[PDB]
Order: structure tokens, then sequence, then C-alpha cells
């Protein structure tokens, strides 16, 4: 699993040469579609997506194609003629409390992050700035802010959702997750 999922896990950040990922994202289409969290890229002047290859990190400029503000998601398209391995939206599955899930990300250096955990809730609300997002998943697989925007998968490696790391009142990290059907159903082309 830790072999076949990471290639579709990207880093996302600004366009500076010396800039690295500020969040993660998931490649969801051959021609360079990335889903990531909206609050991570909306204030960025330029967006660059960082992709792992056998020869090291490759960077591609990206633009926003569609925003899903109600669920803090953004859909990017990389500007490239290259083709990518991706999550197959057909294979998108749901999860239930108790189920085991895996949250992937890339750090500020482009290295892969994975953490395992259980689904603790399948209906939690979250406040990202002014938006009240509802019906979120909740899981302890999300321990780090660098995991925000990256994918949650099940044990078979199907895309299950997109992760949001949030702040507790005590400052403890709590894992949240936008269910992956929010992707298919707020999308068309």
């Amino acid at each position: 699993l830790y072999h076949t999922v990471p290639p579709a896990v990207v880093g996302v950040g600004g366009g500076g040469v010396n800039a690295g990922p500020v969040a993660s994202g998931a490649i969801v289409g051959t021609n360079g579609y990335v889903i990531t969290t909206l609050h991570s890229v909306s204030k960025l002047p330029e967006i660059s997506v960082q992709v792992a290859t056998t020869g090291g990190i490759r960077r591609f400029p990206a633009q926003v194609v569609k925003t899903i503000p109600g669920h803090d998601l953004a859909l990017l398209k990389m500007q490239t003629t290259e083709k990518f391995l991706h999550f197959r939206m057909a294979d998108v599955q749901t999860v239930v409390p108790g189920q085991q899930v895996f949250a992937f990300g890339r750090n500020m250096a482009g290295a892969p992050l994975v953490r395992q955990g259980l689904v603790q809730s399948a209906d939690a609300p979250l406040a990202v700035g002014a938006t009240q997002i509802t019906h979120l998943l909740r899981s302890d697989a999300v321990y780090s802010w660098e995991q925000t925007g990256g994918p949650l998968v099940n044990a078979q490696g199907d895309l299950v959702g997109i992760n949001i790391a949030a702040t507790g009142p005590t400052g403890k990290v709590e894992g949240f997750t936008v269910p992956a059907q929010v992707i298919v159903s707020h999308l068309q082309d």
C-alpha cells in the first residue's frame, strides 16, 4: 500500500524556486488534476505542484479550475503535456467508524508522509474561517498540518476523502476528512 499510493500524493505550494509544499494534494486525473484544500491555495499568488518521480521532485505550475468553498476543496490543473498516475474516481469508496484508514501527505521537502488510524466519526462539523463545513469524517490518521489536502485511503488504496488538520481548544491536532463523494458530485467535465 505504501508502494502504490504515494505517486498520486503531491505537495502543493507557491511558485518560488526555493519554496516547498505548504499542503498536500491528490492527483485525480491523468492530465494533471489535483484536489487539495481551498484555504491552502486561495491566498497564493502562483500555485506550484510538486510531484515525486524516480529522478526526484518535479514541479509543475497549476491553476484553479473549480472551487468547492462549501467543503474547503480546490481543483487544480497542472500546466503540462505530461501524463500522471492518479486515483481512479470510479473506485472512490465510503468508510464507517471503526474502519482502518491511511492518511498520506508530502512534507516541506517532498518526502512521503503516511499514518494509519481508525475512523472515529462519520459526521462531524468543522469551521474553516467563516465556512461551517458539515458531515465530515474524523480520524486519528491525521496528526500533522502537512497532511492537510492530501488523500485518505482505505486498506485497498481507494480514495476515501481529502484531509483537513484542525486545532483543538487545547491545541491538539484533530483529523478531519471531506468525504470523496463531494468531489464526484461537485464535478462534471
